[PDB]
């Protein structure tokens, strides 16, 4: 079997993507944020604090006729933002774009963070990461794509993330229309329960490439790039006014300044990301200083390929027995 959805950004700067879900029968549809950095499927719901809930999609597990309660079980997450949310745990059927789990651990949230409830276009997290890392106590669940990998054609996903623009994710198959070239695959670690590997090393503009070994993750749920101090060092010194800003919290520039591109290595072959792909607009309404794409990772501990990466190219979740990660220009 094979599924195939649409993701869309949820506003101007691309901050986030959400795909539509089926959950329950009849089809409750919500809006997720596919999240290769995390492995739990929560939702807001009926269940969720009433003042917590600011114009979201909620699932109503009451409504739902495969909806079952999971016994004694609970959930409790903390994300790297400082974002958190927990609640308790169904089982349901869950579809995307044609592709469909039954006995899918459906999280339901009773408390939510102020930057969850504060987002009124994300109902919830399809967590992409490997099953190790999912939270639910005291029986340990599976993600989407672990459920569905035995029934796919190819145990594959695929990310195409789009520029101001709408973009797909593929499960099972992979689509030689949507990217040029070739597709170059790269070892994974699964030791931390991310997708982990290890870029070559980089360039900045038209310089020359560094090579050096920068170990990170593919994080479609994490909006900017964050490399280390070195690198990012190197990349705002190419733009004039550039400067890091501890009350800002990161590298602005001047909002007039054209943006150099950024090149990072996957194996022998060399992904680029358009200067444009970095700006992130004004820091507040009206301001002639505007924040950076690209952000030192020294703070968060590891090393992130979120989405201003990872949108510049085709990507390939391999979840074979071995898994790998693949690259392709488009
Ligand atoms: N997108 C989920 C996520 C968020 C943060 C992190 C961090 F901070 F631990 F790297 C990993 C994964
Ligand atoms: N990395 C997972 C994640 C995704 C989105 C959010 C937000 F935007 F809702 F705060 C927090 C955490």
């Amino acid at each position: 079997s094979t599924g195939s959805a649409t993701t869309t950004p949820i506003d101007s700067l691309d901050d986030a993507y959400i795909t539509p879900v089926q959950i329950g029968t009849p089809a409750q549809t919500l809006n997720l944020d596919f999240d290769t950095g995390s492995s739990d499927l929560w939702v807001f719901s009926s269940e969720t604090t009433a003042s917590e809930v600011d114009g979201q999609t909620i699932y109503t597990p009451s409504k739902s006729t495969t909806a079952k309660l999971l016994s004694g079980a609970t959930w409790s997450i903390s994300y790297g933002d400082g974002s958190s949310s927990s609640g308790d745990v169904y089982t349901d059927t869950v579809s995307v774009g044609g592709l469909t789990v039954t006995g899918q651990a459906v999280e339901s949230a009773k408390k939510v963070s102020s930057s969850f409830t504060e987002d009124s276009t994300i109902d919830g997290l399809l967590g992409l990461a490997f099953s190790t890392l999912n939270t639910v106590s005291p029986t340990q669940q599976k993600t989407f794509f672990d459920n569905a990998k035995a029934s796919l054609d190819s145990p594959v996903f695929t990310a195409d993330l789009g520029y101001h623009a709408p973009g797909t994710y593929n499960f099972g198959f992979i689509d030689t229309t949507a990217y040029t070239g070739s597709i170059t695959y790269t070892a994974v670690s699964t030791k931390q329960g991310f997708w982990e590997w290890t870029s070559t090393g980089y360039a900045v503009g038209s310089g020359t490439f560094k090579s050096t070994s920068i170990d990170g993750i593919a994080d479609t749920g994490t909006t900017l790039l964050y490399l280390p101090a070195t690198v990012v060092s190197a990349y705002w010194a190419q733009v004039s006014g550039a400067k890091s800003s501890s009350s800002v919290g990161g590298y602005v520039f001047p909002c007039s300044a054209t943006l150099p591109s950024f090149t990072f290595g996957v194996g022998s072959a060399r992904i680029v990301i358009p200067g444009d792909y970095i700006d992130f607009g004004p820091i507040s309404t009206g301001s002639s200083s505007c924040f950076g794409g690209i952000q030192s990772s020294a703070g968060i501990g590891i090393n992130i390929f979120g989405d201003v990466a990872l949108k510049a190219a085709f990507v390939v979740f391999n979840g074979a027995t071995t898994p790998t990660l693949g690259f392709a220009s488009k």
